[PDB]
């Protein structure tokens, strides 16, 4: 095809796989036909095991078919390992002087090169604080509410080292959203920081944590709080709250040097990550130890073709799966040199990421289509002042990338001497599932291209629910297990089977897709009422619930709409009680309610008042198709109105939307 972009010659010569698609397809075919041997050989080559699994030929067991029994997946069962030891200890002493993180703060005068040796010291100190001052035991839950600073990685690895289970709460979440997660995960300890800064905006962290802990205490939980000094005179509750500096001082000197490793079974839980579904409140996706460890690290190495002479920079936050797999765990297990950045691409100005690229000789950069589009809007002058000669791989994650942004990323940001890895995956898959690999994969802008090693995607007919062969469009599903797959939903396996295994034999992704005549996949987006807003998965029912907590609100309906920067924006239709004085202030207060309940990531982009009411059937069900079409200006595609109790409303909905948009 004419839209194919060939991999660069230089990347082809460097590739772990090889210089042409045949090289990839050789390994892929083996990884499907000899799936157990493939993963056993990868596992043996790339990771330390205290104890190996008993049989290379059977490293997985599973059931994808509800009629046979409960759904389950296990990998490397019988093996013993530790994630911290693989990310940190095994790299010493040879690499003690290698940089692990080139850290930069929001303020560009705040910088630190943190070596693997220094990370070991930091992690050993914290692990001992958790063990001997908090009595954190194997399997206990620990919450993290942290900015993108070295201590965030340190805390994730320390918890891994002692077998604690982390649940990371994105620093953008509100106090109520943090509290809900702490309660549901039953965390014994919260680790946070005094505060951070994003651009000119203060990011309170401990002050937010204070309200959240107060909420948890009103519900009878007892949660201790350990606070890192990032910027302060934060309110510290006596007996509950400790400064990390005061904890460090209570360590004996040899506890700055040694902390024993908890040796973990393969299916021991590593972390819980709360994720939005189509219904109900967000639920925690459960990842265990060995299979996730293997999958996240192996995708890191191949999807980005990471070598030891590469310098890697992922712009994603630890509050999301991308920062778990591709900021902390994956990169450090392969002993990568990474850039860790606390701030934003536009502070001090829009050259900031390019200043980081040139300063640290970044060769692999992993970011999001929404960020690329904002840089595009900002103007190319902010890119072209920077030396980009070291870049050779650029990655895109979290939402579909339009052809214009792809081309701009590669030919402006990467100066035309870069391969682009558009990686499709989700929280539930642990790691990349469909992705280009640099040097060996011809690229089609906008396509994730081919399945990762060991992955068998399919297109299911939305009607017949069987596999469709050849070029086809339908539901994207995976027909076989891979080591990184989530093992359950915390406390709700029933919902897990319902959500992902409604079609016996398959993992249902929740995404739509088209596979073309070359076998390349094109992901079309969620097929359920889940939005991807600036790359962030968020459920429409959660936003409606938050909107409806305002006392003036009678009812709301939330839909996504196309957005030229964010990919998808948040559109709110709502009705107020009779007599309400509707002003921009009131609308702003309803937005603030959403931001208090959830956080700024859920901020409504458009608020439309249904002066006559929402379109509902005679049974009271809101007809969401009308609202989706109206919010997108697709006035001609509204569809059926014959089941509306109130067909009079349709004219107003269009009229008002035209007024606004
Ligand atoms: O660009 P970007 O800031 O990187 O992403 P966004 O601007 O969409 O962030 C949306 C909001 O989430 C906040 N946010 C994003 N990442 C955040 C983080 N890691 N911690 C706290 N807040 C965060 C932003 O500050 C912004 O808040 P605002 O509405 O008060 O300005
Ligand atoms: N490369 C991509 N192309 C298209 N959609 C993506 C891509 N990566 C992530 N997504 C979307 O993001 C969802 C997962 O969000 P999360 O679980 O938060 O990582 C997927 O189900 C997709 O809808
Ligand atoms: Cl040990
Ligand atoms: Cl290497
Ligand atoms: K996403």
């Amino acid at each position: 095809d004419s839209n194919v972009v060939e991999p660069t010659e230089a990347n082809g010569k460097k590739s772990h796989v090889g210089p042409h698609l045949g090289s990839r397809m050789r390994i892929y075919e083996y990884s499907i036909e000899h799936n157990d041997a493939f993963w056993a050989e990868i596992a043996r080559r790339d990771f330390y095991w205290k104890t190996t699994w008993p049989d290379d030929q059977h490293v997985k067991s599973y059931n994808f078919d509800k009629s046979k029994g409960p759904i389950f997946v296990k990998w490397f069962e019988g093996a013993v390992t530790n994630v911290c030891y693989n990310a940190l200890d095994r790299h010493l002493p040879a690499h003690k002087d290698r940089v692990c993180f080139y850290f930069e703060g929001n303020d560009p005068s705040v910088t630190e090169a943190v070596t693997y040796g220094s990370m070991y010291t930091r992690v050993v100190e914290l692990a001992n604080v958790l063990k001997y001052q908090y009595g954190i035991a194997k399997g206990d839950r620990v919450g993290l509410y942290l900015p993108m600073i070295p201590f965030a990685a340190v805390a994730m690895l320390a918890c891994a080292r002692i077998g604690a289970v982390i649940t990371v709460i994105f620093g953008g979440f509100s106090a109520q959203a943090l509290s809900s997660r702490l309660k549901d995960a039953q965390t014994k300890l919260l680790i946070t920081a005094d505060a951070s800064a994003r651009g000119t905006k203060p990011i309170p962290l401990k002050d937010v944590a204070d309200e959240a802990l107060k909420e948890c205490e009103e519900e009878g939980m007892s949660i201790a709080c350990l606070v890192a000094e990032n910027m302060q005179s934060c309110k510290m509750k006596e007996g509950r709250d400790t400064w990390y500096g005061d904890a460090l001082a209570r360590l004996t000197p040899e506890q700055h040097e040694e902390c024993p490793v908890e040796w973990m079974d393969a299916e021991d839980v590593l972390f819980l990550l709360y994720t939005s579904g189509s219904t109900g409140k967000p639920k925690a996706i459960v990842h265990t130890t060995a299979g996730y460890m293997v999958y996240a690290s192996t995708t890191f190495m191949y999807s980005f073709d990471y070598h030891m002479d590469d310098v890697y920079f992922c712009t994603a936050d630890i509050g999301w799966i991308t920062g778990h797999s591709y900021v902390v765990y994956g990169p450090m297990i392969h002993c990568a040199t990474s850039v860790l950045f606390e701030g934003v691409p536009n502070y001090p100005d829009y050259s900031r990421w390019w200043q980081l690229v040139e300063k640290y000789k970044v060769s692999i950069l992993y970011t999001a289509p929404t960020a690329i589009r904002s840089l595009m809007q900002a103007g190319d002058d902010y890119v072209k002042v920077g030396n980009r000669s070291t870049l050779r791989v650029l990655g895109s994650v979290g939402e579909p990338i339009n052809v214009e942004a792809w081309k701009w990323l590669r030919d402006v940001g990467g100066e035309g001497h870069c391969d682009v890895s558009d990686t499709w995956w989700q929280t539930e898959t642990g790691g990349h599932m469909i992705t280009p690999m640099p040097g060996c994969t011809p690229m089609k802008p906008g396509s994730a291209t081919l399945p990762f090693f060991g992955v068998q995607p399919v297109i299911l007919d939305p009607m017949k629910l069987h596999e469709k062969q050849g070029p086809a469009e339908g539901l994207l599903a995976i027909r076989a297990p891979w080591p990184g797959m989530a093992r359950t939903i915390y406390g709700d396996h029933a919902r897990f089977e319902k959500t992902y295994f409604g079609v016996d034999g398959y993992y249902m992704t929740g995404d739509g897709a088209r596979r073309d005549s070359d076998g390349y996949y094109w992901i079309t987006g969620r097929v359920d009422d889940v939005l991807n807003v600036s790359g962030h998965r968020i459920g429409t029912s959660e936003i409606e619930d938050a909107v409806n907590t305002h006392p003036a609100v009678v009812e709301s309906a939330v839909v996504g709409f196309p957005h030229n920067i964010k990919g998808e924006g948040i559109y709110v239709f709502l009705t107020f009680r009779q007599g309400t004085e509707v002003t921009p202030e009131l609308l702003a207060a309803v937005k603030a309610t959403v931001r208090k309940v959830i956080g700024p990531l859920a901020t409504p982009d458009v608020m439309q008042v249904a002066r006559v009411g929402l379109p509902k059937t005679r049974s009271g069900k809101i007809v969401r198709r009308i609202l989706r079409k109206v919010s997108a200006g697709q006035y001609t595609e509204l569809g059926d109105t014959s089941t509306l109790a109130n067909p009079d409303v349709v004219e107003d909905l269009i009229a008002e939307h035209q007024r606004l948009c």
